[PDB]
């Protein structure tokens, strides 16, 4: 079996996902089964104990846990799946490491790094490897790639182990992709390549030997830059891989194949492939952008989030707006707008950038507000849905975001000003949204709905119904632990807004619609996990046809895309 | 506060427990508390989950569990006890960090190396400040030591804490004292100095700055040598100290008096101190060698144990026999038997070194057999322990090997040869000794006898009770598991098998005497760890003068050190 | 060509140029020319502008001018002669680039350390693989070594220009032979494995894989140790060579073939080999040890030099008097003394090893004394050498020695005290020996006899013509400068110091003898290095001889060994 192995760079948060990933898509089309091994070496856990929205999301894509948010890249651009096996934290491996010293595997002797954690390591590899993805055989390679930069103490147990593991088999049977990223002023001028000679330094200051030399810049260089790269990483001419600053993130395959590194990895794995045209294959990565590049109808969609400009917390949703905007030939136009920027606080300091914000939003014609953090812009994203109810906007939300938005139906619809959350405030006399704990077999204590979770529909005439050819019952992923009051629920029976998403015991809320409306649908799932170049999500369909009046035209021809 | 750091070096496992022992002993006297912490850089538990007797033993000394037996050094020359909290290993961190991220302490966000580890390390320092011992106030320095050599992975994240540790109080706050190791081979001749050279460049590669040049020798080198290091470590020449292999442990106070090199840490700290005669007290270093290098009458002691030769399993019997000896005059004379080579399997194979084992212990004139390991050798101390009740030698049992001692006595005495311990073969008809464990209030499953134990004393008249002043309740500390079965203990009452120490339910036998013998007394606890060249331990004095005919004499005057 | 490159370690002195001069005297009995190249890292000349007699010795064998000391061991054992080109110095390299930059080489640009350095180095060792020996034709394995530890400033150009050399030529033309140092104090009795394990790290931490484990001891260790190498060091089992402290130096070949290492590095370099025994020659290394080790008369033999003991300024003396007691059967008895406690300053301080030096030398039956430090020392050798003549014991003076016994014979013979040489007093009336330079064609100045020099004899029955097989024009290595002043020699003439060795002009005196004593031999030039284990130096086996009364019978049977 062969191992393909991805270490850091110079800097972690570039793009490092995309470019590990594209060795993985371009072998499965040709009939090799590739799996994934996400290397952490944080300390704390990768998405167990981290934070909600802040400095990322909890990565929740068919896994009974919770992984790291790395793991969107090596499944949207192949078709396999993962479990929480594949993503190894340095966390998780002191847990067992106390477990066999309490029972006695070690011989009753104490234990070091060598070779008593090298060893450790490469148990976990078979484990993987034997235990392949649901509707095949046996994995032939693997892509193996690790988080952070190189030189630090949590990547040298790492490099140690790995440095040993290809020992143990063949010559032919690992290799190595060190990327790069080669740094260039705009005030210098001249490409300057002395912070990526240290990266590659210190590689090979622990037995490894790099084969594919990756570097990342930001415009196509010449033929004098890769002769000094020769030199300085003594390396072959070949090797050296130009990567610039692309305009997304499937064009990483159509650049490695102009440079002529294909063929490379043939020869230093000697294996077999049955191409038809070109290496992979040229009827999809081609044909995909025909349909972005061409013709655009430039479609305004101005969402509410935290930060005011683009972060790691919004990855995920940035992704998913791509993948569904091809297929209605439109271009990606998304501004971010901050919901501290929205109370009257602001406008009582500044409000020069209050009104700002308030011009971009009632000229879009599409509202898609995901989850706050805390208490912090909850007052924001009241005043911002109460003007897409009244001005026919399509609305839709993710997540959380529906907690903020039946408060505001009961106050201005209803009349109910202290209905309010047990999170915010539950000192109230009209508890609307309170704390509904799972009490499963063998766990205790209030759980929290994640893992695998199916939901069950209600009402039949549903527009989200349609969108999946009106199924019975459908699976999809939890990580919301507050659910509505039965015992309020009865007020809106008589008004527009009905319920039609529930759960298996039929007490807990999850989809909700309004009557009257147009588009105005609000869920408690992600949907932007269950979505695929190959077949986008139902949800996000409709909000891009609701924002250009072609939502009506796409039932009547029966749903070509359901 | 002061705080005392020590470093590794070249080598580990020389003796650096009894070289930053030296400064805390020699400012104890003068009116300052020293307190030791102790860092254990390995993953596996220093003692808990380590082996029996083989490459360590079990340190429990004045302690609810156990810690690293290099804490002994810290204790014997000083008056002071220790605790739990003070010997901190990397794997009792990673339990901690665990059940904080689980909770919710990091504000949710992931943790890493720095400033997330370094911070955690300097919270245990203070919690042992402010908990000094039994009997004080607050301590004024400390001596914090460190295991293993320099340059490990184990080791960095150690160096990297304590460099921020000293930039947070004073500059006069902190000292750091490195050892190494300064080799010559019998074939060089010339002090060929290399690998101190990058010692003490490994140290300097991180923020430390070397205070306390310590280098270990052989012999006294002259003055070219001292020369020749200052201006390669670019230290002062007043800091480097010659130390060359001594005689014994307790003169290393004694050597680095004469360099001069006590008055470099007044005007490094700048504190006071009220000595009355020169620097330490001198009315207790030197006159405790004037009773051991002078007249001696040269006392054969023969032991059987594992090894042939002095290793890391029997440290703390070789210094125990050595505060023995002083008082009446004795010279250390101790050969090790392997228990292995006393079998008949060893006769029929290498007769060579059989003979030889039994012709220095047939010479001597006391027995001191420790325990074994499982059942490796467990044949060979049958044989030893059935020739010491018949030619009247003293014989004094520590541990485990009581076991191997009654079974004897129901073979050539009683007459059970089928009698035999549940630990060996468990599928026998006359079980004598089974495995009786203990059930504390709110431990489950069957825990190990170690910790707080008191005993209780059964008969009057014993030659064990005189040596303690007739009390009535004594504590010490066991490790123990197998009991004797209470069933088969009525037979030996006819005999001269007494039982004249039991336990708090006077069901577990522990001190067991033999009517008839002049001398003996086979104990299950450890008298070794309840030492101190203060007051010696009372059962390791009946043993000498035993083998010199001198006990009956020890009695009438009225045993002037009980 | 195959390259063998052995680099440093733990210790530099221990006697790494026996280590790897021993797989060149294996291969080259078996028909493979083996070529040496050695590698100074120091800055400074490795004896152009070295001290003459302090720490090191001016090793001049068959070479226009002078190398480093280390080259003797590539030359007894084997049987080819090195140049000025194999030994590369880094002073030497720094001339060379300036040269190059004035002139205009690199096309006007700066310089830096790599590419720029790492490929002059390489062009040095092709331009001694095409000029081999005089009686060869091209050398198929070239022996690689360098001076001091790993890990310093001045060893790191070299290791990154060996990393690169091995990967323009192919995997199996070059090899790898780390030596290492176990050290093991008397005092622990563990073979503690530490700074082996930090050796071989910093080796991999450049780009190099380490092929033969070479670890020097100092007892041969058990099987557990080879088990922690195998796994620490992550290399082969077979690789770890167990190397102690040998008896000599000729036992290197006989330990590397029980160990079964002789196999592996045909195996590794794919080269033919014709046999006859077992691998090498069996018919000159196991007859060797025969006439050594066997039946000895234990012939005492008290030199007189700088240092009371062995040291590095002696290595070139100790190792041509054991090829020439083996011929005649002799024990290897050789004691130091130091000239200057041979004075009258030394008797009126410390008086203890003044008559120590003298109690030694009188019972032997053998001088030689080689040559002092400037002017320290220089009257001790004068009471020293005035007793030779008088109570017929054999003085042999190899170099600087001559001119002070020239003077003793002017003043007790004579009767000239204010004879005294020009490098000490200048100002005399008696100038016995001054300072005779050479010009040379194309030379300026006063330049030093050093080099391919011939001397002609002068008389004909001589006791040191006959050694030689009565030739008429020897050619021999020199270094002394000062000459004997033709004026003043006139009055040897009428007595019985004779001058039997003249040079060319005939106005230098080399070798002069005296009448009536029976053996009273002294000369000027170098004769050990001038000697083999094949044939050693003429001179240095009449000296053995005289000491034993067995040099008369020599000459009649017509001189065997001549």
């Amino acid at each position: 079996m062969k191992y393909i192995l991805v270490t850091g760079g110079v800097i972690s948060g570039v793009g490092k996902g995309v470019i590990a990933s594209s060795f993985g898509t371009l072998l499965k089309s040709c009939g090799l089964d590739v799996t994934s091994i996400k290397i952490d070496p944080y300390i704390n856990i990768d998405a167990g104990t981290f934070s909600p929205y802040e400095h990322g999301e909890v990565y929740v894509l068919d896994d009974g846990a919770e992984v790291d948010l790395d793991l969107g890249n090596y499944e949207r651009f192949l078709d396999v799946t993962l479990h929480r096996d594949n993503n190894i934290t340095t966390g998780k491996i002191y847990k067992l490491v106390i477990e066999k010293e309490r029972t006695g595997e070690y011989l009753g002797k104490t234990v070091q790094v060598v070779p008593h954690i090298t060893d450790a390591i490469q148990e976990w590899v078979e484990r993987v490897a034997q235990t392949p993805v649901q509707g095949s055989s046996k994995p032939q390679v693997c892509i193996v790639e690790l988080g952070g930069t190189i030189g630090d103490i949590e990547g040298m147990p790492f490099v140690e182990a790995f440095r040993q593991f290809q020992f143990r088999v063949k010559r032919e049977n690992f290799c190595l992709a060190h990327v790069s990223l080669v740094p260039l002023p705009k005030a210098t001028g001249e490409p300057k390549t002395k912070p990526t000679q240290s990266s590659v330094r210190e590689l090979r200051g622990c037995g490894l030997s790099p084969d594919l030399i990756v570097c990342r810049s930001e415009k196509p260089i010449g033929l004098e830059v890769k002769e000094k790269i020769s030199n300085f990483c003594h390396v072959g001419p070949d090797q050296v891989i130009c990567i610039h600053d692309l305009n997304s993130i499937y064009h990483v395959p159509l650049l490695m194949e102009q440079n002529g590194v294909i063929e490379y990895l043939n020869e230093r794995l000697q294996l077999n492939i049955d191409m038809s045209k070109r290496t992979k294959c040229l009827q999809q990565w081609r044909d995909l952008a025909r349909r972005t590049e061409t013709v655009r109808r430039e479609v305004c969609i101005a969402v509410v989030g935290k930060y005011t400009k683009f972060t790691d917390s919004y990855a995920s949703v940035v992704k998913a707006l791509q993948h569904a905007a091809l297929a209605v030939n439109r271009k990606l136009e998304l501004v971010f707008i901050e919901s501290c920027l929205l109370e009257e606080e602001t406008l009582h300091s500044e409000p020069s950038k209050y009104h700002k914000e308030w011009q971009k939003l009632c000229d879009s014609h599409g509202i898609l507000v995901p989850g706050g953090f805390g208490s912090r812009g909850m007052e924001g994203k009241i005043r911002a849905c109460q003007w897409a109810r009244e001005n026919q906007k399509p609305l839709l939300g993710i997540c959380l975001g529906l907690q903020a938005a039946v408060i505001e139906f009961a106050r201005n619809k209803l009349g109910l000003k202290d209905a309010n959350t047990t999170e915010i405030d539950p000192n109230t006399a009209n508890a609307l949204v309170i704390d509904m704990p799972e009490h499963h077999t063998g766990q205790l204590g209030g759980t929290m709905r994640l893992g695998k979770r199916i939901t069950v529909f209600s009402d039949g005439p549903s527009v989200i119904r349609q969108l999946y050819g009106n199924p019975k019952s459908v699976q999809e992923r939890h990580r919301h632990r507050y659910e509505v009051n039965p015992k309020y629920v009865h007020l809106l029976e008589e008004q527009g807004m009905r319920f039609v998403g529930t759960d298996v015991d039929k007490t807990r809320m999850e989809i909700i619609e309004l009557s009257g409306h147009p588009y105005f649908v609000a869920t408690q799932y992600h949907p932007e996990y269950l979505s695929r170049p190959l077949k986008p999500s139902p949800p996000f369909l409709g909000l891009i046809l609701a924002s250009v009046d072609r939502l009506n035209q796409y039932i009547q021809r029966g749903c070509r895309l359901s």
